[PDB]
């Protein structure tokens, strides 16, 4: 074992658990008791005041629940223990692969136990309906899944197992995150899927255990209407949109356009025509003067388009965005759409810059806290803050 | 013979120590009499004089005769934190045989940490020491509950059929077995309880956690307080707890001021003054608290069916049931922001609250019977900017109903007198004026008091809306006014906003658009010179 530490003057997380559904608790009891039967967790009394929430989910179509522990507070508190071990360099080639397959490797941590003095911090309670029984509180004896240090301890151990693989097929890029293994290969999908099987066999041989396509990923530009005969309202709306665009693309001039009924058309003036066309060309080009500063976290802002479509902006500072894209799925449920959208944003973010950004969700916090776990299939959990202001950005983007 | 749960202090603390304000001999005799028998019971031991701490003891009649009490107010400030909802009557399944057993002061049966006993001395102005849980330590309930769980686990294991609850001193045991059988099984339970040193002292009604259990119904024993011109302070520290507990049973209880008046105060010699305002609030709260609740036992084989009704202006109902005319639980909901809202959004928030409460109580989300028409809900959910969901539900027809009063058009209207508005405000003397500019040029600038920028932006729209016909177009340079208006609200603290709402109700085709500020767009230039 190796020591585990906290940022000085930081206490263990004390975050109360939100209520759970009857089937969820019924299955969670089975999972947790089976775990204790195999020595994975040990029950505790009231001397441990810490607690982190739990919720059992279903990752895939397989009919078997699996539990998640929101270690957002524990990861934040134990952020210092990451600085002792940095994964340098992060693979920049995954961004270019033709196929990246995500293989769950959470089960690896079950064999490497934790440093004892930190066991107390990983505690959770599986609450009972109507608060009849007080609630069985356990502690993690083996390493957690979502804990920041969970792969940090296993990094050296695992990379030993990967040594043959990186030895014999360099073009594969294998990169890991809190629970997941991303394997990339810019090959034909036929043999990409072939080496996926061999990697699975290699992993299980030494005791461990939609498709994702970065190349097809594209940056959606912003377009401007060009109706054959616009009317006075159209120019007003177009100007109102464009003057916002200067905060992104500085090379924008509209002084001709604003040169000025709204039942009729107003034919555009020629100098306005040329200037506007020049601006249209400028807008339809790759964003400029933007890069990544790894010293600051990343912000993901989602805005709803209200017809079974969504748009998002991924930025590190305001008015300067790294990745822009839309999420669409054609009358269905609504919370499911954000949850799928949040998951797809975070998968892309993990691939491209290797960390989950902070979300600014378009939903009341009360609403999210009830039905976010119903439709989440992912081991990780991103930090989110809630937005209660409708801007013009939603109309601006699409 | 029962394992002691380890307990430690909060870090960087070496208390407690408070000089007990010396008592008098008549009561001291009572303290001695209690102490001798308490010791011979192996409960409290006369420590060695090397222990340096002390805490006060008072004598209470236990009625409104010199019952022992030790004030652990300063002791609680150093204890390590421990894990600390309430079981609602609505969540008790039917059980044809029911009994409620009370533990005979079981806190005097679960040992306290022998290593922590140094911090709970007991002087009679003869230092003593607790070895079992204190009778008033806020840390005691947690360890008591834990010990009860650990001792009950085997008996529960060997009997899966029975269901056993325990909150403070009651052991709600229920089973479907016959009474002739159930008494024998409960006798087994009592003997097993005695095995671990617990003592059990020694009927259509049953009093369980303050809920009166009945053959097919449940109710709350009416909860009332002692009344006096001035109340004993320590009892006030009790009555706050009783009111707190009643808050879960019956809403509309706030004692925050009463709690502050206690918390600031730390003495008993002076007769503690009580405010008239908070006292009257307590009295009026109690008057409302005179209401007998009801309900019936939940049967999981039948689905919950809730229903919300719109009383008026931010008052709703929370009727929950599984059969007609048998309320499982009834509640009411009111506005939370109190500033800007709309009825459909209020309905969504009410559904959210009901779902949260239902998952808490029974665990399965219900089938709401909302009143709103489906077309209206679909339109609002497809057009509103944020994300909202309602679980499976059906409309129910009632004379009052919820609808969006008005809509803001999505296409500027042919012939409609497009009306331009603008607004600005100053700071030294609130010298900002408002008005509107129109296609034909009609306008009016009427001086305004308490001129505020957001206020002015609002005022610009209303000035034009008052002198506008049916079909209107309004171009505003405020994103804020547009945002407030286009949220389709129905209640706001502003009679200005409400006046706009009542005005816009009359209009038939109203269309709003926005412009950038401090730019020449061929409109407001007529009164661009308004302020500068």
């Amino acid at each position: 074992t190796v020591p585990v530490k906290l940022k000085p003057g930081m206490d263990g997380p004390k975050v109360k658990q939100w209520p759970l559904t009857e089937e969820k608790i019924k299955a969670l009891v089975e999972i947790c008791t089976e775990m204790e039967k195999e020595g994975k967790i040990s029950k505790i009394g009231p001397e441990n005041p810490y607690n982190t929430p739990v919720f059992a989910i279903k990752k895939k179509d397989s009919t078997k629940w699996r539990k998640l522990v929101d270690f957002r507070e524990l990861n934040k508190r134990t952020q210092d223990f990451w600085e002792v071990q940095l994964g340098i360099p992060h693979p920049a080639g995954l961004k270019k692969k033709k196929s990246v397959t995500v293989l769950d490797v959470g089960d690896a941590y079950f064999s490497v136990p934790l440093d004892e003095d930190f066991r107390k911090y990983t505690a959770f309670t599986i609450p009972s309906i109507n608060n009849e029984t007080p609630g069985i509180r356990y502690q993690y004896n083996v390493l957690p899944q979502g804990w920041k240090g969970s792969p940090a301890i296993f990094q050296s151990s695992m990379t030993k197992i990967l040594e043959p693989f990186k030895k014999q097929n360099p073009d594969i890029v294998i990169y890991q995150y809190m629970d997941d293994l991303y394997v990339g290969s810019d090959l034909e999908i036929g043999q990409h899927r072939t080496k996926i099987e061999e990697l699975r066999q290699h992993l299980l041989r030494w005791g461990l255990t939609y498709e994702l396509h970065p190349d097809k990923w594209t940056v959606q530009p912003i377009v401007l209407p060009e109706k054959d005969s616009w009317t006075v309202n159209d120019i007003q709306k177009l100007v109102g949109k464009l003057n916002w665009a200067s905060q992104i693309y500085p090379g924008i001039k509209v002084r001709q356009l604003c040169k000025l009924a709204l039942t009729e058309v107003i034919p555009l003036t020629e100098e306005a025509e040329l200037e506007l066309a020049e601006n249209r060309e400028i807008l339809k080009e790759p964003v400029h003067g933007v890069y990544y500063d790894p010293s600051k976290d990343l912000i993901a802002e989602i805005q709803k388009q209200g017809q079974g479509q969504w748009t998002y902006q991924i930025y590190q500072e305001p008015f300067k965005n790294l990745k822009t894209g839309k999420y669409a799925r054609m009358h269905t449920n609504d919370v499911k759409q954000l949850t799928e959208a949040v998951q797809k944003i975070t998968t892309e973010s993990i691939v491209i810059w290797g960390k989950t950004p902070k979300f600014k969700l378009p939903i009341q916090k009360e609403t999210w806290e009830t039905w976010w776990t119903e439709y989440w299939q992912a081991t990780w959990i991103p930090e989110w803050e809630f937005v209660n202001t409708p801007p013009l950005v939603k109309l601006w983007y699409q």
